[PDB]
């Protein structure tokens, strides 16, 4: 028994490919709160926000895209983290792009001052606003959080409410295969865990995950945030997301990290983003993607492949 | 070719079973299996062929199913009591048993017929455990109850029903063993948890690997003294990219290469000698080539299971022609 | 810095299958040259070669088909590969079909008498012409190279330029699934290592590279061939060729084999071969086979899943 919060966040100024916006729509639609209302989880809905726009948002320093829509949708976002943690749920948030994990992990380290983050993606999303080459926000959310990057952070408009609350032992990075060469200084120079589909191919998912454990609640128990991208799976299984790159996670893999973090028993926030339903060539692949978000949320809150989370008491006799 | 590294006596059987679940299309699975050149493949590998064809099955008029779940009672249990027969010549003959499916119903006659050596041990893959009582199961069909039967350790949780009368518990709880396990039941997981019936499932074989997973499978069934092995196998145990054309098709299993290894171990140990491919549905398929790559797949899983390796060796080259 | 010499061979005559001569374009409009620019490559194009026709040339002993065209072409290319290899270049050829290795590997030899082979292919490649029963040369290329079948190999027309100059201590096989009795019978006859994919299961792929370089450069740094034929990948990875062979290497494996021989800093000589875009069944799958082979070549190269092929020191400050 779980209690679970659910937030649906359709944003996609995070980055410039339309449909994002969607995919909270589509996880919906492949049966999430029945998923996790047939694994006993108590549920409150929070329903699908609607973000303020900012009608003059263009182009700052002729890179950052859409800064003041990003921050302000984040500042909205990290409010309704606060309140669904808070008021003791585990707070899953449905994507919408990566950028808004400013807001979840910012209003969930507003209850937990020793959280820690396990990051599932293709990406690092570490840029920050003076290393990005493409300018889009949802490549850049770490950089925000992050303490030791602060002096090397410009002010962004939109961004002044935003407080650095995650050190850099406390992240740890799962799928990593698409790093510029900025985040690959940033990953290496301030010693930054991350097991990328190479530490994957060589170590086995099974000492990875272990790792992760150790580095992160080796010493004391902590809140976990698992800020889980789509694009981390290989595009074979998840078509409807904007950056796919090729040779990815497996869906056998993608649950293995699912069911490690729910076997902590740490869980306190989820995030699941990227899904872009507007760009699968059919609408099968588009359900694909879906049913494989929902199968990733289930098993963070105990869906098993062994099927032993219905407790069964008596086997009926003649 | 004359020279082989091994030579196997081997009997190939038709057993097209619809009765045993509700989806039809399954009944033309030896038919699909044999098209795709499954008896020139084990000609290829030096075997001793001995067709049995395609059994002839009949339905029975009266057939009324039993506490109103239990879908065709009669027609399961009257067809497997006679399959075990046909299995149980075979194997007092001296030869290795492959039965084609048609679905999973028809495992409590081979594993029955197997037993009439009774020291045997089973290898059951498949992404379900089959393992549910006439009492525990929510469907009806009875593909997904075989093993319950078979186990004595379940004899006083299993109902005597109508034309299953001729089956006796010959398996222990500690000769058989899964390998796939990824869609289990809530009645099944208790079964396999309070009976100690050792398994492997899709999470098994992602932390130890294939490898582990068949040097610990043998070192439970075989480790003891060497024992015959009846290798139980459903095509839905590999992932539904591979084996699209089956019934209940769960998503996340057995790769090409972990199935192909699973078989090559079985046959490394030269103890197989009874085997079961079942769940082929060549009409559950959207396309011409899912329905061939399945056909394919399942010619590959027997081949393998008697000598086919990926580094070949199994046909035996004396010298290399001089210029 | 690494400088690379790309020659295309557009090479049909080994095999019976049409389309394999568009092989080097496919993998040239797949960006190739711009991946390796970006990599810090020094690169030298030669283009296309264009091979001396043999109009009058029948089947030797009834049975093995163009063996003229075969032997002529891959002299022609012998001397250019030998060429770029004495301008210290590293020789990326692209194929065309595998029996463009006899010449790639003797033009090699030429300059680097102490090479070692790495060949990637889901096929050993060696049967001799008195063994194949198919009669097509691009399934015998390592049996004219190997100095320890020479007794076992007849004198072919417009054959006899080839010299014999690898031993069999010297090249190891990685990816093997469809070996013919008279491969097997040499394989195991002429001690020949080889990881298949049976191996590939048991060890892992990490596991295989350590094992292949203590094979191979044990003893010494020696110059590497990497013979590496795209059929070696699963045929859903790699649709776009003449004899797929289901069960191949994953996206993940094929690029680790390339990245472990990056990290050697050794490769002298790359085939990439028998990427066939007219065999593929929608103009998306010859892409997905291109694409594939210019990861591979890229990945050769330097580049990497983790992002540190690229020098960054210095982050940018506000
Ligand atoms: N080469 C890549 C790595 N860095 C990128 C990331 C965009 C995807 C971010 B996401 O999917 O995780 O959200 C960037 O634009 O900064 C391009
Ligand atoms: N049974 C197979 C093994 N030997 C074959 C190889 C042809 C493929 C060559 B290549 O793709 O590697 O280039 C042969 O024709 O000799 C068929
Ligand atoms: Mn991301
Ligand atoms: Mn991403
Ligand atoms: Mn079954
Ligand atoms: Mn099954
Ligand atoms: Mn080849
Ligand atoms: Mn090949």
């Amino acid at each position: 028994v779980h209690s679970v919060a659910v937030i649906g966040a359709p944003f996609s100024q995070g980055q410039k490919r339309k449909g994002v916006e969607h995919g909270p729509a589509a996880i919906r639609e492949a049966g999430l709160m029945k998923r996790l209302s047939s694994l006993g989880c108590h549920l409150k809905d929070f329903g699908d926000l609607s973000f303020t726009p900012v009608p003059k948002d263009d182009l700052y320093n002729n890179l950052i895209v859409n800064p003041r829509s990003v921050g302000l949708a984040n500042q909205e976002l990290a409010e309704v983290v606060s309140r669904a943690v808070s008021d003791g749920y585990s707070c899953v948030t449905l994507g919408g792009d990566h950028s808004l994990a400013i807001g979840t992990i910012s209003g969930h380290a507003r209850h937990c001052p020793d959280l820690c983050v396990v990051w599932v993606d293709a990406h690092a999303d570490i840029n920050t606003p003076l290393t990005t080459s493409s300018g889009n926000l949802h490549g850049q959310p770490v950089s925000f959080l992050l303490r030791e990057l602060q002096d090397k952070v410009p002010q962004l408009p939109g961004f002044s409410w935003i407080k650095p609350c995650i050190s850099s032992a406390s992240i740890v990075y799962i799928g990593l295969r698409d790093v510029d060469p900025p985040e690959h200084f940033i990953l290496k120079n301030y010693d930054i865990q991350y097991f990328s589909m190479r530490d994957i191919d060589r170590l086995g998912i099974q000492k990875v995950m272990e790792r992760t454990f150790d580095l992160l609640i080796g010493k004391r128990q902590r809140p976990i945030h698992l800020s889980f991208d789509i694009d981390a799976f290989d595009p074979t299984l998840a078509p409807a997301t904007g950056t796919p790159v090729v040779g990815g996670l497996t869906y056998r893999e993608g649950m293995y990290i699912a069911e490690e973090i729910h076997n902590t028993g740490l869980l306190s926030a989820l995030d699941l983003v990227e899904v872009n339903p507007q760009l699968a060539t059919s609408e099968e692949e588009a359900k694909t993607t879906a049913n494989l978000a929902v199968d990733v949320i289930a098993s963070s809150f105990g869906q098993t492949r062994e099927g032993g989370h219905i407790v069964y008491d008596q086997l009926p006799t003649p």
